[PDB]
């Protein structure tokens, strides 16, 4: 049955997916979301700024039943690359009948001197080569903001069978991770080059590429 | 849901104290939003269902926001929470209709056996001032471990290790990494990447690491 929901509709509002803010040939979106929407008041009216000024844009989505017989409902503004990274702010306001009030939500970047990701590539341990398959390491690291993406490739291919960490707040307030791929031990044998690639504003092209291989 | 009364959190015990035995592992109940007007509050701790007493309870004390914050630390047997043992607070108190349970215990699941690598640096940093020595520890659970960087039997300052993250058979992996200056490594000191774990013989190994 439906839940009592006595403060009414709650928003949450995400940014961009890090790669799409930084390849100009991609689409970053803002995504706008309410949830615990009734019933009974089930229509949000939708209204999106930008550092202030209004925008018409946005896409607005089927509204969507939960497992709670609550609504999500959501409304997705896409965005330019260089206002995102420029730091405009991206205010979504959201109005339902069960409010007393409109309720806003802002975004932008993480303010704060970009600072430029050092990475580095390192072979399996010496240890590991007893396994059939082995463990090839990317570290990014002194890195800011926190919004980074990272993916591997060989030999022109992507390269997809990889797990990367979380950002970790490092002691000089930058931030690092580890992403780790995992291939045949044949593969890394036969003397194959790996890539992890990096994509981070502070980046030349937001774009740099470590190789890695058999020594 | 329960709406007007004081609420219960229950709290894990750190798992480098479930792991060694020179260590004291506690389960903390902590019960906040406890009114002035009806102040006392009543901790009953069960094991499996066997109530147990010996919990040490310690005064309220007044938060700034003008409430009370009460907490229970019951003491642990390592094995016991090991072998899975249930833990339970039950709280209870005027202002609330009925008393308050929470549960908790160890992750269930098949224990599995962190492996630990040591990376040395990469080639391309040894430009720098500082150096990174990483230690790899994966296919390990429950995703609860310790890990830490050592050198010349004293703990190493600055080491930051990653929260674990599921690998896709189900384990965890981790990083852990430990900078160090530049000349400590080519002077070619040894470092030290502990583990402890459940699954490992005495819940613990670790892994060397020098300049080669
Ligand atoms: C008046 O002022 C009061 C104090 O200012 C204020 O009290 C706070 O109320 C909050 C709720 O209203 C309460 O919020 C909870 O916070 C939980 C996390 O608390 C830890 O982390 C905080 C920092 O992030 C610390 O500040 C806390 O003190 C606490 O820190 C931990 O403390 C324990 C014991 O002290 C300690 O463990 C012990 O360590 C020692 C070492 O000395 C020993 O080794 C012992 O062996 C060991 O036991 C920890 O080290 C320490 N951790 C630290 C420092 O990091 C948080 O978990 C709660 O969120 C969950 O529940 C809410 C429901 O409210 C969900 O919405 C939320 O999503 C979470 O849901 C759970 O998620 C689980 C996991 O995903 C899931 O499995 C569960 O299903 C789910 N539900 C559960 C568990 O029910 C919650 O946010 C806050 O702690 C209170 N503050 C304090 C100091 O108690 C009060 O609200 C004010 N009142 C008014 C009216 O304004
Ligand atoms: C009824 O049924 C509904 C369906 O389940 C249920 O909806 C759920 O409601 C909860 C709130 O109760 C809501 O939780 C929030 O989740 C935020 C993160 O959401 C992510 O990730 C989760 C899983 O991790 C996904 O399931 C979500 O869909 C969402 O995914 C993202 O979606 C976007 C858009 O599609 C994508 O672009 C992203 O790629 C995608 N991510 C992923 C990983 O897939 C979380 O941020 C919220 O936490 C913050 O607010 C909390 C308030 O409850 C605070 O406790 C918490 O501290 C956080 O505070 C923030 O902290 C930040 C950093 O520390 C600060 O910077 C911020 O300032 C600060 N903000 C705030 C507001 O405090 C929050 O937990 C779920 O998202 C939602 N489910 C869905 C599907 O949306 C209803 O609640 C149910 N109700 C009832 C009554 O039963
Ligand atoms: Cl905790």
């Amino acid at each position: 049955p439906a839940p009592e929901l006595l403060g009414g509709p709650s928003v949450f509002l995400f940014p961009p997916k890090p790669k799409d803010t930084l390849m100009i040939s991609r689409t970053p979106e803002v995504t706008c979301v309410v949830v615990d929407v009734s019933h009974e008041d089930p229509e949000v009216k939708f209204n999106w700024y930008v550092d202030g000024v209004e925008v018409h844009n946005a896409k607005t989505k089927p509204r969507e039943e939960q497992w709670n017989s609550t609504y999500r409902v959501v409304s997705v503004l896409t965005v330019l690359h260089q206002d995102w990274l420029n730091g405009k702010e991206y205010k979504c306001k959201v109005s339902n009948k069960a409010l007393p009030a409109p309720i806003e939500k802002t975004i932008s970047k993480a303010k704060g001197q970009p600072r430029e990701p050092q990475v580095y590539t390192l072979p399996p341990s010496r240890d590991e080569l007893t396994k059939n398959q082995v463990s090839l390491t990317c570290l990014v690291k002194g890195f800011y903001p926190s919004d980074i993406a990272v993916e591997w490739e060989s030999n022109g291919q992507p390269e997809n069978n990889y797990k990367t960490t979380p950002p970790v707040l490092d002691s000089d307030g930058s931030f690092f991770l580890y992403s780790k791929l995992t291939v045949d031990k044949s593969r890394w044998q036969q003397g194959n080059v790996f890539s992890c690639s990096v994509m981070h504003e502070a980046l030349h092209n937001h774009y740099t590429q470590k190789s890695l291989s058999l020594s």
